[PDB]
C-alpha cells in the first residue's frame, strides 16, 4: 500500500510527455534567475511514476467531495510542484507540515502551470540557500528534482494584485495567483494533490 517508484524508459509516451510538459513550460522570470538559476532547458535524468494506493484513495475521496461542493467541478489540474520537502512527499503524501510555505498568497502549498517557477522553489523561498553542495541557486552540477502532481483545485480565487493575504475567501478550495503574470496554485488540504511524477534533472547553461 506504500510508495512504489518505477523508473520510466525515454521511449515511454509518459516520459516524452512529462518531459514536454516540463520543457515547454519553461519561462523568463522577471528575476532575471537569481532565485532558480539561468537556464532556456533542462537535461532530464529520469521521470519516475509515483505509485501510492493510500494517497490515490485518499485524493479521489477529497476529489468527490471537492466536486460535490463546487457544482461537480473539481477542476483538476496537472502542475509543477518544488521543494526541499520533495523526498518526504513522495514517500508520505502532501503533508501540511512542511509541504505549506509563505507567499504573496498566503501559507498553503504552491504549485505552478510554469516548471520554471516550481524550479524557483526546489532550494526553498527565493532558492533559499541554493544547491546543498555549492550554496549555488544556478548550480549547472547538482541533479534537482521536482514533482508534476495532478491537483483539485475546486473553486479558485483569482487573486492579481500585489497584496498580501493569509488565506483565500470562505466557500473557495484554491487561490489562482497572477502579480510576467506567471499562475501560482495554493491548496490548503494535502489530498487536493497527488504526486504523480517525479522528475530529476540539471539546469542546463545557455
Ligand atoms: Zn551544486
Amino acid at each position: 500500500q506504500g510508495t512504489i517508484l518505477l523508473d520510466l524508459a525515454p521511449e515511454d509516451k509518459e516520459y516524452q510527455s512529462v518531459e514536454e510538459e516540463m520543457q515547454s513550460t519553461i519561462r523568463e522570470h522577471r528575476d532575471g534567475g537569481n532565485a532558480g538559476g539561468i537556464f532556456n532547458r533542462y537535461n532530464v535524468i529520469r521521470i519516475q511514476k509515483v505509485v501510492n494506493k493510500k494517497l490515490r484513495e485518499r485524493f479521489c475521496h477529497r476529489q468527490k467531495e471537492v466536486s460535490e461542493e463546487n457544482h461537480n467541478h473539481h477542476n483538476e489540474r496537472m502542475l509543477f510542484h518544488g521543494s526541499p520537502f520533495i523526498n518526504a512527499i513522495i514517500h508520505k503524501g502532501f503533508d501540511e507540515r512542511h509541504a505549506y510555505i509563505g507567499g504573496m498568497f498566503g501559507a498553503g502549498i504552491y504549485f505552478a502551470e510554469n516548471s520554471s517557477k516550481s524550479n524557483q522553489y526546489v532550494y526553498g523561498i527565493g532558492g533559499g540557500t541554493g544547491c546543498p553542495t555549492h550554496k549555488d541557486r544556478s548550480c549547472y552540477i547538482c541533479h534537482r528534482q521536482m514533482l508534476f502532481c495532478r491537483v483539485t483545485l475546486g473553486k479558485s480565487f483569482l487573486q492579481f494584485s500585489t497584496m498580501k493575504m493569509a488565506h483565500a475567501p470562505p466557500g473557495h478550495h484554491s487561490v489562482i495567483g497572477r502579480p510576467l503574470a506567471y499562475a501560482e496554485y495554493v491548496i490548503y488540504r494535502g489530498e487536493q494533490a497527488y504526486p504523480e511524477y517525479l522528475i530529476t534533472y540539471q539546469i542546463m547553461k545557455p
